[PDB]
DNA sequence: AGGTAGTCACAGCTGATTGCGCTGAGGATTAGACGTGCGATATCTATGCCA
């Protein structure tokens, strides 16, 4: 199941990247949660929105 | 027999008493998230325009 569902659909809708840890959009975080640019530079894009692990 | 020290009966000084105030411990007491509603906005394709 993990192998099948590892980034298979490849969604590119802004709403889908929210509350989705597999994508973890920078703008779709919380006040207390924050990205780490050291281990996440770029993994994908959606309407000019970068993806971080 | 004589006078002032010991003894007892009362006076000033001061501490305890009785109203009342104050602290210290002790037990009582709407702001980012999470969504949607509305509104501005990208977005895909029919199809007939005349060269």
């Amino acid at each position: 199941f993990q192998a099948k569902h590892m980034d298979q659909p490849l969604p590119t809708a802004i709403g889908l990247y929210k509350n989705h840890p597999l994508y973890a959009l920078k703008r779709h975080l919380l006040k207390y949660e924050a990205i780490y640019p050291e281990t996440a530079a770029i993994l994908g894009y959606c309407r000019g929105e970068a993806v971080y692990s």
